[PDB]
């Protein structure tokens, strides 16, 4: 078994979402995070050349970061209360892609199995991001 799951980080509000089928389009190539004053509003992840369907609300500013070719996320940390507040994506190229506000319950996600990276994300959303889950695989 190479696959592993980190989470669920957050509360049980909003509605379930999963990017489980999105991993077929390719590896994670870019990240979109909408963030307001306190919370993380929305999430959107680019798998290969295809962007996922947007999950979350509209009340916030969009932040977009493209990843280098062959660069994959190897650690995910962040903070939350009832809703997700912070996200930091650590890549194998030694980059720390930080989004959101530095306040709340901390978490630090690492892959359980050898040589595995972040392949897709899941969680709960509504008008904000209620919870996030990290899925690791080869
Ligand atoms: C307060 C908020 O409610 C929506 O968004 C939250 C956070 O994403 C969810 O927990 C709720 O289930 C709901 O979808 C809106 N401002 C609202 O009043 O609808
Ligand atoms: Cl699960
Ligand atoms: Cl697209």
């Amino acid at each position: 078994r190479s696959s592993s799951y980190s989470g669920e980080y957050g509360s049980g509000g909003g509605k379930r979402f999963s990017h489980s089928g999105n991993q077929l389009d390719g590896p994670i190539t870019a990240l979109r995070v909408r963030v307001n004053t306190y919370y993380i509003v929305g999430l959107q992840v680019r798998y290969g050349k295809v962007w996922s369907d947007y999950v979350g609300g509209r009340n916030g500013d969009l932040e977009e970061i493209f990843l280098h070719p062959g660069e994959s996320v190897i650690q995910v940390s962040g903070k939350y209360k009832w809703y997700l507040k912070k996200l930091v994506f650590v890549t194998d190229k030694g980059r720390y892609l930080s989004f959101g506000k530095d306040s709340g319950t901390s978490f630090n996600a690492v892959p359980l199995h050898p040589n595995t990276v972040l392949r897709f994300i899941s969680g709960r959303s509504g008008s904000l991001i209620d919870a996030i889950g990290l899925h690791w695989d080869v």
